[PDB]
């Protein structure tokens, strides 16, 4: 009962683990292990609706399909025991947008961030979301909440990790992340997915800032469907701006894939007047 990439999966398909081989350490969803392999353990409530129990197995099914180096791994679940688990690749560095939250640039650390650190974060979730639209896969909900950090220091790689809008379709709609026909007639395609994006870069070199700031839902829905943008970050290289401004073409078939995307995340990165911007010190 769920497909993907055109192929069909089960309840059967998901690795299941002895509950007997699953330790829970710390909350952080739990830090786990299972026999040593370091996990982290997502959990049902045992009082919960049937409907929330097939909303976890879908959650399950989902990840377990996807096979990709920006997308976090499913190691397995343990369904047969309650409260029921989903064992999931441990992501240390936690969410993307606490990260950029707590990383930004301070007295304190004040170097803590470069505009190449924010490239490689849009980089890895590019490439994630390149694999999810050549798999015709709509994530629906490309935000930076809903990514994850490996760990807080270099050599970080950031993953989409959360995919509950989807699993969902499969006043808390994400509006801001929105594109104007999907507010309009309620129509997704990969181009929904490409604004998203857009939005997503723009709390990348925002360091973290909520959208639209001073903007509620419905007045960013009446700003964007009337051709407003978000001007660009403090800092912003004008050629990342671009790549922003390029997501939010009104008309789909104007926005870019993922591939030229991609394209032009490397092109700033190799470009010496974008990855030598210093970014704001926050005081
Ligand atoms: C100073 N710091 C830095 C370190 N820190 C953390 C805070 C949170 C985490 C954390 O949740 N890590 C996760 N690893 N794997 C998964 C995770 C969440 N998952 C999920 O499935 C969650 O549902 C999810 C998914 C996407 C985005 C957020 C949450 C799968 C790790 C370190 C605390 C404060």
């Amino acid at each position: 009962n769920y497909c993907f990439a055109g192929k069909t999966s089960s309840i059967s398909d998901l690795k299941e683990v002895p509950r007997k081989n699953i330790t829970l350490i710390r909350g952080l969803v739990y830090e786990g292990q299972v026999s040593p392999l370091q996990v982290a353990v997502k959990t049902l409530p045992e009082v919960c609706s049937e409907q929330d129990e097939l909303d976890f197995l879908m959650e399950a099914l989902i990840i377990s399909k996807f096979n990709h180096q920006n997308i976090v791994r499913c190691i397995g679940v343990s369904l047969q025991s309650l409260p029921r688990f989903i064992l999931l690749e441990l992501m240390a560095g936690g969410d993307l947008k606490s990260f950029l939250r707590e990383t930004r640039p301070r007295p304190s650390q004040p170097s803590s961030l470069a505009m190449l650190d924010l490239l490689h974060v849009a980089r890895d979730i590019a490439c994630g979301c390149q694999y999810l639209e050549e798999n015709h896969f709509i994530h629906r909900d490309i935000a930076a909440r809903n990514c994850l950090l490996t760990c807080p220091g270099p050599g970080r790689v950031a993953k989409i990790g959360d995919f509950g809008m989807a699993r969902d379709i499969y006043a808390m709609l994400p509006v801001k992340w929105m594109p104007p026909e999907a507010f309009m007639e309620g129509i997704f395609t990969s181009k929904t997915d490409t604004w998203s994006f857009g939005v997503l870069l723009w709390e990348i070199f925002s360091l973290g800032y909520m959208p639209y700031p001073s903007k509620s839902n419905q007045e960013v829905l009446e700003f964007v469907t009337s051709g407003g943008r978000m001007d660009p970050p403090k800092n912003c290289p004008g050629p990342v701006y671009r790549i922003m401004t390029q997501c939010w073409q009104h008309q789909p078939e104007d926005r870019p894939n993922f591939a030229i995307i991609l394209e032009r995340i490397e092109y700033c990165t190799q470009d010496p007047d974008v990855i030598n911007t210093a970014l704001p010190i926050e005081y």
